[PDB]
């Protein structure tokens, strides 16, 4: 399992709301239903129901890189890399509504 | 078994406004038929309301400290079972904040 921590940012980039959810170390939930994506579409799904303060699918999750800068990710291929940075079982990300 | 839950009221300067505690049951949920999903969360959030009338009845969010210490606004039973996993004693501390 892997707990993913999300950080809500308003106008002053200030933590608006904080929530976490238990994730599976597996690559994807389904094998047949999955039509390409998996982790991204899954995470972005929770963040929506967890952060109703903003649109359901009108937001972009930005993750810190080796440099620290923010990189709005939206693809499974990007997730597998994001986890490569964190050595622990905690995946932190910056949530921002479009 | 029993478990006392301590709540901390926060105003504008995040200063302790009011302090109150209530005896809780170690059981998973109070009812089995009436319960329509939730249990501990809906139960705790119920007391905090009657205990902290200074704010809205259901217009508040309880934040609990994590392994890191940061505040995590919880609102689901699944989140409660985890919060208790942190505290080893029979005292559950939480930060109450009115929306």
């Amino acid at each position: 399992s892997l707990t993913v921590k999300a950080y809500l940012l308003g106008k002053e980039e200030a933590a608006r709301e904080i929530r976490r959810f238990s994730f599976c170390f597996s690559p994807e939930p389904e094998a047949e239903a999955a039509a390409g994506p998996g982790p991204s579409e899954r995470l972005l799904s929770r963040v929506a129901v967890l952060f109703p303060a903003l649109r359901p699918g009108g937001f972009q999750a930005h993750y810190r890189a080796e440099r620290g800068d923010l990189v709005a990710f939206s693809s499974d291929e990007e997730l597998t890399m994001a986890m490569s940075y964190v050595k622990d079982d905690i995946f932190r990300i910056y949530i921002k509504e479009k």
